[PDB]
């Protein structure tokens, strides 16, 4: 890849059908890398392939269920074939939140969030290792949240999962360096993808920020794209936030 670009860098995607992972599949792709995302959707897939390939991107997709083993094990070998055994990068964005508090967490719940945000995530990041050390740069970027080091309503156990991932991203810097791939973390704020309290909710997230405003998809996956470029070389074991100022306010 050029300095300032991905020109020649294949990568997966997860979870790029719509929101953060559809800006990060086009910001990827719109630099010059061939993406390749998947989601549970059928429908949603072939109708983002229809404006991805609309604006020139370069992308593959197919349906994924990434609570399942199997289904991820699949995906490697589907996209390890797809880039010929060579992976750039691996943007570990898919995950779900279950609104509820601690105490209301059913086991389904609990089993079924962990599977989603932290262990679908590690499994797909040990599964693209062998193809990220044999693209010779390869770069592993979780998607975490402001909510996985600071407390939000409803979300304890989502930011429980996002906790362990970004320890997870900081000793994989380490593991994982000999192999010349370097892993950071990209935590969002409130990024612009009903009930009067989650509503509210939402209105102090934007309040709190020194922007005052959400982010947008593009945002966040500006930040993302660049910890790829060859320029951010010497940037690994990071948790950067995108957040308009979220995570450092305390009384504005």
């Amino acid at each position: 890849a050029g300095r300032w670009n991905l020109e020649g860098c294949t990568a997966l995607v997860t979870g790029g059908s719509r929101g953060i992972g559809y800006g990060i599949v086009e910001e990827l792709a719109s630099l010059g890398a061939s993406v390749y995302t998947c989601s549970r959707n059928q429908k949603e897939l072939n109708d983002c392939l229809t404006q991805w390939r609309s604006k020139g991107f370069k992308v593959e997709a197919s349906v994924c269920d990434l609570s399942s083993r199997s289904e991820r094990q699949e995906l490697m070998n589907t996209v390890a074939n797809h880039f010929h055994g060579k992976l750039n990068i691996l943007v570990n964005n898919a995950g779900i939140v279950i609104y509820k508090e601690a105490k209301d967490y059913t086991v389904e719940d609990y089993s079924l969030i962990m599977s989603i945000n932290f262990e679908a995530a590690y499994h797909l990041s040990v599964l693209a290792h062998p193809f990220l050390k044999a693209s010779e740069r390869g770069n592993v970027v979780f998607i975490s949240s402001v909510s996985g080091a600071l407390a939000v309503p409803y979300e304890a156990v989502y930011g429980a999962t996002k906790g362990a991932m970004d320890q997870l991203t900081r000793c994989l810097a380490f593991e994982w360096a000999k192999d010349n791939i370097r892993v950071n973390g990209v935590g969002p704020g409130v990024i612009a993808t009903q009930d009067p309290e989650q509503k509210e909710n939402l209105n102090k997230l934007i309040d709190r920020c020194a922007l005052r405003r959400m982010g947008e998809p593009k945002e966040l996956a500006a930040m993302v794209a660049f910890l790829c470029f060859p320029a951010a070389s010497y940037v690994t074991g990071q948790i950067i936030y995108v957040d308009g100022g979220l995570m450092a306010n305390c009384g504005f």
